[PDB]
């Protein structure tokens, strides 16, 4: 048939509204046609999100897709619970459980507190912007106290447009005295800009700094920036291109005009716009289930006013919300499937890493088991461990009282023992103390010409370095290199 | 709303009444549109909000005069959202300014069967810095509460 | 411009630009960081003509 569903946008949803309207071509099936209106409002603004509601539910909707800021998320969850008038949003998540809201945006309270203690922080700063809530400030903040933590939260929300420059100098500046190298950045992709250009300016992108940016939009902003200096700036990522329908996507992304779809000529989407396609993708199949029981839906087209006083509830709103909360698609942010609340369960984000190459993912962390680190397991190109040989002799090498409950470089001491912690030192390696086999210091055999003991190892590839009481003789020499002596007896 | 609209059938001169923090955006978007002069004993809006007139004068000032006070740099800060979140993020700007060790901890989300339950397990981690100063950010029913 | 993105305009190093021509460039770049750029200049903007 045909489903009339509603819009708010705000004024500059330019990439939103063209990812829209590409999932109102892909998604048809031509049995229904999900038909929508445009109301395009200020989400912070109370007034005119009442407003722009209650028209579209005089004007007979099944569902309202739309935006919300803090400023108005009070005022939606109460209009779409009195009145059952379910709403679609790719917003941030509402801190309850607020029913007839469904919500794309998934969480990214459990993957940044798992992405810092993977690093192991205990001093980190957290500038926020208000901007969606507190939840996500508040998550850290309880979780301070139990896994002994020091935020040192700061609040970039307020800054004014003419005095940014000397706000955000006098901040980090404030944050350079108490020696704050781990900053976390909880703002949007405007403001992490904002941020990223003042950290450039004032030169703490350099090695040293972490910036932790709490978004699941890492590659959205201008990360080139900051690509070069030495800046460790790990980040959030549902939107994985590596993948098939994204790579199916940013092939028919790419080839779209900027001239009625907006921002539709690159190969990066917001995440705002990639769940705004994955929503059409819900509501399609939402009501083709709704299709499939055979089911029709509200034969009022009549409901002049929100404002009823008796609000008078429609019945098909509770099975239409019904029908919403069980879609497992599958589409640009994964596996797209709701609990009984409307927020989204099992899903991953991506752990990215901005290295010099590029962005690139370390790990993934999902509700289920914890954050997997995933491949980069054994690439990390290591220096090189240092295979020293001596042999077990008093006082230069002795096997420690308690052996057998140590390992590695531990279970021996002795005078060689402590050398080679000296010759490690200055020339600036890592080393793995080896006892020798057969047990000699070295001597060429008169029929076979096989060196054996240390001397041995040292011709043989066997071993790197000797730091032992070896003999300076002259039939060593003229094989392996002495250096100056150590010990004169 | 619903009250908001029938008193402007009505046509009065003037809304008293209350507000919480999940409607003091729809009541200075309604008194800031229709131009509707609002007066409220509720907590004070944070921003320069017009047409709507503050009773309650301000705490943030004077609580952060009572901390300096005492001399206080390791403090716990026990608050509830509801009325806002105003005096956390005023307590923690001069945390950064001044040096302080605050353990901020939201107390407002505690349901009233695991009451108990939940208290004993908040002075529980106020016991793994030992806590002895503690800052209730609650209004007269929650104070009686953890009192 | 390539001293600010790999950062190299931090407090330690130092920049004289020989050039009669050191308030002619954006220096608001550079100007905040730590590094020490010198220079010369022949226009004195502070005199009569
Ligand atoms: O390079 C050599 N370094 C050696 C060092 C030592 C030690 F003193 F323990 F350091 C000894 N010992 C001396 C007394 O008997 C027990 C072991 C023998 C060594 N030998 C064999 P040698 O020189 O033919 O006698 C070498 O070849």
């Amino acid at each position: 048939n045909s489903i009339q569903i509603g819009g708010l946008f705000p004024r500059g949803a330019d990439q939103e509204y063209s990812a829209f309207r590409v999932g109102m071509v892909q998604f048809s099936t031509s049995e229904f046609r999900l038909t929508p209106h445009i109301d395009n409002l200020e989400v912070a603004n109370s007034f005119a999100v009442t407003n722009a509601f209650c028209s579209q539910f005089s004007r007979g909707v099944y569902a309202i897709f739309g935006f919300y800021d803090k400023k108005s998320v009070n005022t939606i969850t109460s209009f779409c619970g009195t009145l059952h008038v379910s709403f679609i949003t790719p917003s941030f998540p509402t801190d309850g459980t607020h029913p007839f809201v469904i919500q794309m945006r998934p969480d990214l309270k459990g993957a940044l507190l798992s992405l810092i203690e993977y690093y192991q922080w205990d001093k980190f700063a957290y500038l926020y912007d208000s901007d969606r809530g507190l939840s996500t400030l508040q998550a850290v903040l309880d979780s301070a106290a139990e896994k002994k933590w020091q935020v040192t939260a700061i609040n970039v929300g307020n800054i004014n447009n003419d005095k940014k420059d000397e706000t955000y100098r006098s901040l980090f500046q404030d944050l350079e005295l108490k020696k704050e190298r781990r900053v976390i950045l909880d703002c949007e992709r405007d403001k992490v800009n904002d941020i990223v250009d003042q950290v450039i300016t004032i030169g703490k992108h350099v090695k040293g700094y972490h910036y932790i940016i709490a978004n699941l939009g890492f590659t959205d902003g201008d990360l080139l920036k900051i690509q070069f200096g030495g800046a460790e700036v790990s980040g959030f990522q549902i939107v994985d291109y590596d993948d098939s329908l994204v790579s199916k996507f940013i092939e028919r992304w790419s080839t779209l005009e900027e001239k009625e779809y907006p921002g539709a000529h690159t190969a990066t989407i917001k995440y705002t716009s990639a769940l705004t396609y994955d929503a059409v993708q819900v509501m399609t199949e939402a009501f083709r289930n709704l299709r499939k029981q055979r089911i029709e839906i509200s034969r009022r087209g009549n409901a002049g006013d929100c404002l009823a006083n008796p609000a008078v509830p429609w019945g098909q709103g509770v099975e239409i919300e019904r029908a919403l909360k069980q879609v497992q698609v599958e589409g640009l942010s994964g596996n797209i499937k709701f609990d009984q609340n409307g927020k989204r369960i099992n899903y991953t984000i991506n752990i990215m890493e901005l290295k010099t190459n590029g962005p690139r993912k370390i790990g993934y962390w999902s509700e289920v088991d914890k954050m997997v680190l995933t491949e980069d397991d054994t690439s990390g190109l290591e220096q090189k461990t240092v295979v020293v040989t001596t042999i077990l002799e008093s006082p230069y090498v002795m096997m420690k009282k308690n052996h057998e409950m140590l390992e590695g470089n531990e279970r021996y001491e002795g005078y060689c023992v402590d050398l080679a912690a000296e010759i490690a030192k200055h020339c600036g390696f890592k080393y793995k103390l080896t006892i020798v086999g057969d047990g000699k210091y070295g001597a060429r055999d008169a029929d076979t010409k096989i060196w054996n003991g240390m001397v041995g190892e040292l011709v043989y590839g066997k071993a790197d370095i000797a730091i032992a009481p070896l003999t300076i003789t002259l039939v060593r020499e003229e094989v392996i290199d002495f250096s100056k002596p150590f010990m004169s007896l």
